[PDB]
């Protein structure tokens, strides 16, 4: 599934991201659109033999496993595969931990690189909330 902007900040407002751990709803949209283009089933191969999944883009070494990562320790507990559902859900609350893990957000590299030290507030503009 792709998700529209406005219909992904409904979604995750009710999932309970805004201003989860000090972070804006922006920022979790304007995460999303960045890592994945608000695609659900967006999937990712990096060079250390692990894979991003879905719409937050989970990564397999530390996150999910996904029976093919070299040192998984799948600290979210879900198999990959559960992160490139339509449903956000399982998405969502791995991304928890993930904020909750140390560093934040800055463990979404296109969150930081594209999205951190602008305005996001601007990315749930205009929508129903």
């Amino acid at each position: 599934k792709v998700f529209g902007r406005c219909e992904l900040a409904a979604a995750m407002k009710r999932h309970g991201l805004d201003n989860y751990r000090g972070y804006s709803l922006g920022n979790w949209v304007c995460a999303a659109k960045f890592e994945s283009n608000f695609n659900t089933q967006a999937t990712n191969r990096n060079t250390d033999g692990s894979t991003d999944y879905g719409i937050l883009q989970i990564n397999s070494r530390w996150w999910c496993n996904d029976g093919r990562t070299p040192g998984s320790r799948n600290l979210c507990n879900i198999p990959c595969s559960a992160l490139l559902s339509s449903d956000i859900t399982a998405s969502v609350n791995c991304a928890k931990k993930i904020v909750s893990d140390g560093n934040g957000m800055n463990a979404w590299v296109a969150w930081r690189n594209r999205c951190k030290g602008t305005d996001v507030q601007a990315w749930i503009r205009g929508c129903r909330l």
